[PDB]
């Protein structure tokens, strides 16, 4: 409990910024269920990695790094990214669940909503609000936890699943860079589930529109076969990566971005 110790929008508390005093560095401060809350610093300080918004300190309030690029939401919803940006974007976010992967942690809510851009192209994750610290004992999961729409089929299904459904849930946000959107977008959250359930796999307006290797990319993040979908570290290694932009080709998305949003 006490152990470890405005562009505020009304979400699900409120967010500040201020500024450091000693060194400078500029920082964001946000402002119901406590025990997700311990969990999630818990994790948070333990995970720091340059692919992640770092936790800063606690006081409830809590202290986080400063990334005025904004969230990879407005970037989809506004913007057209070409192959070079999303596999830009892709790779970062793969970098970091190899990471927490390989530290026994499950995101189980990835999504454009929970990446955060800097001006100088930098992709971060963050919302660990609804963590999964896994063991060799205890490995799979069968809660129920995450955003409909970018939810692994294994998850609805309340099967045992593991790590890879973040992986799923990667894939999920490549189909938002293509789209703007998830799939089953315009139906409410309950019927997205059973879709999903029912579906599988789901299907690109216009497939036509993308090279072979980011199918086969998407391909290996949707596979139903959790065998058979790719790991973090085996994805780090897919052709598509290598047509990656480097970070600083984002930030015309962010600046494009800005411009729709204000
Ligand atoms: O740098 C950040 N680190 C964060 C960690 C968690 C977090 N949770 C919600 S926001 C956030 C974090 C930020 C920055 N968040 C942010 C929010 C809005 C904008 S903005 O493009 O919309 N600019 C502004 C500025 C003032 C008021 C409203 N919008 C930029 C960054």
């Amino acid at each position: 409990l006490r152990s470890i110790v405005k562009i505020g929008q009304g979400a699900s508390g409120t967010v500040y910024t201020a500024m450091d005093v000693a060194t400078g560095q500029e920082v964001a401060i946000k402002q119901p269920k406590k025990e997700l809350i311990i969990n999630e610093i818990l994790v948070m300080r333990e995970n720091k990695n340059p692919n992640i918004v770092n936790y800063l300190d606690s006081y409830l309030w809590v202290v986080m790094e400063y990334l005025a690029g904004g969230s990879l939401t407005d970037v989809v919803t506004e913007t057209c990214m070409d192959e070079g940006q999303i596999a830009a974007v892709c790779r970062e976010c793969l970098q970091a669940l190899e990471f927490l992967h390989s530290n026994q942690v499950i995101h189980r809510n990835i999504k454009s909503d929970n990446i955060l851009l800097g001006m100088d192209g930098s992709v971060k994750l963050t919302d660990f609000g609804f963590c999964a610290q896994i063991t060799p004992e205890q490995s799979k999961r069968s809660t129920m936890v995450g955003t409909p729409y970018w939810m692994a089929p294994e998850v609805v299904t309340r099967k045992a699943y593991g790590p890879k459904v973040d992986i799923w849930s990667l894939g999920i946000m490549a189909i938002e860079m293509i789209e703007g959107e998830p799939p089953y977008l315009n139906e409410n959250p309950l019927r997205a589930l059973y879709l999903i359930a029912t579906n599988g796999t789901p299907e690109l307006q216009n497939p036509e529109k993308l090279s072979a290797i980011f199918r086969d990319f998407l391909n290996r993040c949707l596979e139903m076969d959790v065998e058979k979908r790719g790991s973090a570290k085996e994805l780090l290694q897919h052709q598509f990566l290598k047509i990656a932009k480097p970070l600083s080709s984002l930030t015309p998305l962010i600046a494009a971005a800005k411009e729709a949003t204000k």
